[PDB]
């Protein structure tokens, strides 16, 4: 007709110049205000914290706030254009920290593509935080700066772009299973994806219940009984356990349905061998496994993507809020397996009366829901 | 006096869990708002910011975000307590740049004391800023960290302990040369301490203006004829040029202008011995080097200390907060002694033809009137 984009608000932008504002929460307008927030008794604050460290999480911002970090090699569908260019969806994903879950966020990008240094610079930084929330930054440094940084930081570190639709798709199924009549430990799931986020998901789902699940790469199916597959020999001991050697469409025979990874891998005919109630979540980016209506026609019962267009969007957002205010109310080292589950059990309780609709929006509670989920199950003391 | 109650009379940090919070400047709570401030319409601010890069001064926050670092080594008098104690003087020193300038801060602490390791931290973040507030780090490690930083990053890098409070003393002094009427050529000055602070004062003297001044330390006068170092630029060869190598007393025969930085010291019987109109800046703390009392007592024509307790109380918070907000609003790379000295001429005007009221309190915009005097003065 004569398109534009709307959502050129480019000009909000410029007129504030970013998103963000650092507010004192302190009075602070006067030598009597400024004696109390700083030089004269300020003093004493640190004081208490050289002798208790543990106090920092109550006398400092550390207690409430998380730093967004990138690198800008991975934001959003671009690609690596640099730190500043990247700092206006990372300041953008620092003001729903605040808006959805009471969570003060930090953006925060650096140059350096340097694996090393990065895990290294984090890793100094951690002192000032209560929480690290990894952004865009591409694969495969984004999975083993996660891990370093994970094993070796005191504080919880959540690479979003991974876990965070992975914790949604995982919700996404529990109200998948309700409508259906199937329990967790009933159904056929197939994962199409080798690499380790596909791997991370499979871990959750047998984690979360999940009896069988068969993974797929781009050679085929990961069969134990087949010394012919990649040095990750973990997976292969606990999926496909029927051991069926062959290829994707040779997988959907029968199952109850699939998550996936990769472009258009889904041919529709296949959808007809599938289960009875068949569900399906193309979670590939911009272009999906498959078209959700072209996958409607074929027979599946569920369809879901990361695509606001079509029913069913999988987003991170009902998760990275809960999760980290969760997270933060419980001052944990680190964010657990188990935790991350939790939060996709709370994401689930918001949805009263499912069909179409088995993901909920964005309510009140939500965040609160998931952050109740996430301290709570931590149900495992150490003592 | 134990009547720093404050100190205990304020945990106003357990109340608030810290004193600084982050808010956003635009909408929200409506998908539509969500629509714009994220995905997919903030696509469009990344894709033109990655296509010109100085847009990032515009469309970002780093148009006004300074970083307030430190690895809590040498925070306000307590010494290395490590990061996390350090924190709660950078969440103080943060919400200063946005209670007095309109400069958002971020106080942001570090677990390393590799030199190494901290320029290229900073350096790894200050896409993110426009402009870096190194406090409370020793020395002197903290001299080839800030040094370094200045040349070496895009956006001005400072460190306010060792030249902040150095800027305003130099405020109060153009001033009190007014009441004088002596140029700042032909007054005799004397500075006690040779250390960071010390020097930063001395440095900015002999680029303002001055022609006589001489840096008295541990042991005594620094005579260039004397001294020696471990580099060998050097103080000692742009001081003392009479060569007069004695004590800090046999020293302030006639001296019209001492600043003293860090003792307790400074005689009550040594004001007559200097010039007939003596100004004393006694900057020590909590004990300055002679209280007012005293020393206008003793004959002397202008007194200035660190204390809010005493006239003429030459405090930091009237340098920094201006001289980011205006290297800043000019979008500067570096921090300059120009833009420092200006940063002073600033400050002074604040007292329209003064009295024994050399400096400036913090009236309204006075954050501003420094900004527009260091800003303006980087457009050469
Ligand atoms: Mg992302
Ligand atoms: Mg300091």
């Amino acid at each position: 007709l004569k398109n534009q984009l709307g959502q050129l608000a480019l000009e909000q932008a410029k007129t504030f110049g970013g998103k963000l504002e650092v507010q004192p929460k302190v009075d602070i307008k006067t030598k009597h205000d400024l004696s109390i927030a700083y030089t004269p008794g300020v003093a004493s604050v640190s004081s208490a914290i050289a002798k208790d460290k543990t106090l920092a999480y109550d006398l400092t911002t550390k207690k409430n706030t998380v730093a967004v970090i990138s690198d800008g090699t991975a934001v959003l569908g671009l690609g690596d254009i640099g730190p500043e260019a990247a700092m206006p969806v990372m300041e953008g994903k620092a003001a729903l920290f605040k808006a959805f879950a009471g969570v003060d966020a930090i953006p925060i990008v650096l140059d350096t593509k340097d694996t090393e240094e990065i895990i290294s610079i984090v890793k100094a930084l951690a002192p000032t935080f209560g929480g690290i929330n990894l952004e865009d930054i591409s694969a495969p440094r984004c999975f083993e700066i996660e891990q370093r940084l994970i094993k070796e930081c005191h504080i919880p570190v959540f690479h979003d772009d991974q876990h965070g639709t992975a914790i949604v798709v995982l919700a996404a199924i529990f109200n998948s299973l309700k409508l259906l009549k199937k329990s967790l430990d009933e159904v056929s799931i197939v994962v199409n994806g080798g690499g380790s986020a596909g791997l991370s998901i499979t871990r959750k789902l047998l984690a979360a219940g999940a009896t069988k699940v068969t993974v797929v790469d781009k050679f085929g199916i990961i069969n134990e009984q087949e010394a012919a597959q990649l040095a990750p020999d973990i997976a292969k001991v606990t999926n496909r356990e029927f051991k069926s050697g062959t290829l994707e469409d040779a997988l959907e025979g029968a199952d109850i349905f699939i998550g996936v990874s990769a472009p258009g891998v889904l041919k529709a005919e296949w959808i007809s061998k599938m289960a009875a109630r068949p569900v399906i979540f193309a979670m590939a980016n911009p272009i999906p496994e498959i078209y959700p209506d072209e996958a409607l026609e074929a027979g599946a019962y569920i369809v879901g993507t990361g695509r606001s267009d079509f029913p069913n969007q999988i987003n991170n957002v009902l998760a990275f809020p809960g999760i980290f205010r969760g997270a933060l109310d419980a001052r944990a080292k680190t964010i657990t397996v188990e935790m991350q589950i939790a939060a996709a059990k709370g994401i689930a309780s918001l949805v009263p009366d499912d069909a179409l609709s088995t993901t909920n929006i964005i309510p009140d509670a939500f965040k609160e829901g998931v952050a109740e989920i996430v301290a709570k199950s931590v149900r495992s003391v150490v003592l």
